[PDB]
């Protein structure tokens, strides 16, 4: 572990000043980091997880705090610092423009195809990445990558999504790189329906029976037929005739060559 990658906060060195939005592992709010011992005040998220009846050791808390310290990819984000106190307190560059699920909906009549072949590289890359650290997301989906700036996207909320999870994660509790690729295909889905909600109005509890009976998410419509393919090939249900994120890096860079040949929107 390279413990330096992680500062570890005193309560005192960061301060809470506004809400970013409140969830079922805790709430993140926007502030400033004030290092000791510098002259600076630094915009950041902190996300202030719910409190644990029985905690982890800290060790164990720390352990998994310098992995994800060590994340080291423009797509990925980074755990800046930390605070143990009687809750974990995460400290992480702010993304100003919020998750990609909202952004895309609040800015679907603006949004033409670089965009959003370049988003599906950023994630692919970021993927990648992960993979090639031996880490496994288990909730990708578009609520959870980020937006630094419009083209600069990056990965978070890692370290029961049931309409975003393989087959087998959802049957077996089998999570993989692979069961990954499965939720990146939703993931681009979303993205190119413009943050539509994946199998509206069917039941969680309903979903492992319509893909058992082969069913899967519809063709987009700005989607040509390439790009809905390599999609329908993140659903195959044998694990390993998906594609690779690293395949899927070159096949999503290719189309983002030429986007106006692969996806069809009203004013490009
Ligand atoms: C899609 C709806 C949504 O996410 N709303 C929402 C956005 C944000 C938010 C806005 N701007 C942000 N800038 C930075 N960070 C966040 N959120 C945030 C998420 C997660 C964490 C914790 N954390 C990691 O998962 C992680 C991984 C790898 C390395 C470091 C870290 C890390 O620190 C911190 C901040 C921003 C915040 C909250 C939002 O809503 C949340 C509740 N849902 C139910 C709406």
């Amino acid at each position: 572990p390279n413990q330096a990658l992680l500062r570890i906060l005193k309560e005192t060195e960061f301060k809470k000043i506004k809400v970013l939005g409140s969830g079922a592992f805790g709430t993140v709010y926007k502030g400033l980091w004030i290092p000791e011992g510098e002259k600076v005040k630094i915009p950041v998220a902190i996300k202030e997880l719910r409190e644990a009846t029985s905690p982890k050791a800290n060790k164990e808390i720390l352990d998994e705090a310098y992995v994800m310290a060590s994340v080291d990819n423009p797509h990925v984000c980074r755990l800046l610092g930390i605070c143990l106190t009687s809750t974990v307190q995460l400290i992480m560059q702010l993304m100003p423009f919020g998750c990609l699920l909202d952004y895309v909906r609040e800015h679907k009549d603006n949004i033409g195809s670089q965009y959003l072949l370049n988003w599906c590289v950023q994630i692919a890359k970021g993927m990648n990445y992960l993979e090639d650290r031996r880490l496994v997301h288990r909730d990708l989906a578009a609520r959870n990558v980020l937006v630094k700036t419009p083209q600069h996207v990056k990965i978070t909320d890692f370290g029961v999504p049931i309409k975003w999870m393989a087959l087998e994660s959802i049957l077996h509790r089998i999570y993989t790189h692979q069961s990954d690729v499965w939720s990146y295909g939703v993931t681009v889905w979303e993205l190119m329906t413009f943050g539509s909600k994946p199998y509206d109005g069917i039941p969680a509890s309903e979903i492992s029976s319509i893909l058992e009976k082969g069913e899967r998410l519809p063709q987009p419509p700005i989607c040509t037929i390439d790009v809905y393919m390599i999609m329908r090939k993140c659903w195959m249900i044998d694990a390993d005739s998906r594609p690779k994120f690293r395949e899927l890096i070159i096949e999503f860079s290719k189309m983002a060559r030429d986007p106006q040949r692969y996806l069809v929107i009203q004013g490009d």
